[PDB]
């Protein structure tokens, strides 16, 4: 009769957001994006993503850490997997490419829990959470995953992106905001037992 | 790198829906509802509310088991907690109210999983999957479980009520058609490993 996962909050002003230079993006548009997916599919077949979502509190209010480009599109940190890639040791790979600090001390990432899978059927925007009717070739597949920090930390953000820490509330029925995955996190996080430390 | 659920699915046709006397609702209408609600807040505060997500497959297709009244409302399986009740007695307790059989045999009824929580700030329709801003007194506190299923079942449906098998793309951004927790249930069902047998 205690089936939920319990997980550690600490304050966001436990954490210290650093800079370091520039990571750009590898494609240049929405069309360069998609004739890269598509070329990519001909060679080694369906896009693996993955992306992490990292929690704190702020008085007891939980909220997600959003990595905003400019001031257009919020993110989550993550990526591709490269072919043959373990899912977990290629998300904290990524993690340590976008937050890891400029002195080369490494995070600790504790990565336990899934949250969420999703499938593009098409080189098009549209994203589900199955594999649509009649769909037997998918041309890619997210993985979310909980990343439980540690106590303390100090992430070192590249310098053309912010670090935001969004409330619950925020994101809640907001996909033209923050679009379909983000705008659901709220209903995919109520499952845990957060302990705010 | 296998961090999610893995949870058996069985063929629909291995179930079989037999019937029973009419079970009416506690409440004649949508006021006489949170008239209720007010009065028992007064008395033993919350309202402590459990709900079932029961999943079988046809042709490899996971669907969710709804309750529907007469052709209005959709329902998943569920009720209110007694005072000190346990949650998940309390589900089982509630599940073999509605589907129980007319024979008395019981059902094996395995609940192993925490799939959401959703809250009720006022004395009206709202709700959310987090406490929102300010309220320090919900009214209404739900919490739904995954309810794993044996490999056939026969479950007495009251006569009042239709049994019906919904895809997942039916409930996928259909709040009209389902309300919003129904509707949310592809995003929170996409971290299980289903096995189709
Ligand atoms: O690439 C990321 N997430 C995977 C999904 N994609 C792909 C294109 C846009 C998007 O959100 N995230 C990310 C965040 C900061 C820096 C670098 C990468
Ligand atoms: O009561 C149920 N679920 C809890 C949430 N509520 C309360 C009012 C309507 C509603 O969906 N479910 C249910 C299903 C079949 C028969 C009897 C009960
Ligand atoms: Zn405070
Ligand atoms: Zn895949
Ligand atoms: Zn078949
Ligand atoms: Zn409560």
């Amino acid at each position: 009769s205690m089936l939920e996962r319990t997980i550690n909050l600490y304050p966001l002003t436990n954490y210290t957001f650093g800079t370091k230079e520039p990571l750009y993006e590898k494609d240049s548009s929405v069309a360069a994006r998609f004739q890269r997916m598509r070329e990519e599919f001909d060679k080694i077949g369906m896009r693996r993503t993955v992306e992490g979502v990292l929690i704190v509190h702020e008085h007891r209010l939980p909220h997600v850490l959003l990595l905003q480009l400019g001031t257009t599109f919020f993110k989550l940190p993550g990526g591709e997997l490269n072919p043959g890639e373990d899912e977990v040791e290629g998300l904290k790979r990524l993690m340590t490419e976008i937050l890891g600090r400029q002195d080369g001390v490494l995070q600790d990432w504790v990565i336990d829990d899934c949250i969420g899978n999703w499938w593009r059927p098409n080189f098009e925007p549209p994203q589900y959470p199955y594999i649509p009717a009649h769909i037997t070739k998918p041309k890619e597949h997210k993985k979310l995953f909980l990343v439980q920090l540690q106590e303390k930390a100090l992430f070192a953000v590249p310098k053309n992106y912010k670090l935001v820490a969004a409330p619950l509330f925020e994101l809640y029925d907001n996909a033209p905001g923050y679009g379909p995955i983000i705008s659901s996190l709220p209903q995919l996080l109520s499952r845990f037992n957060f302990i705010y430390n």
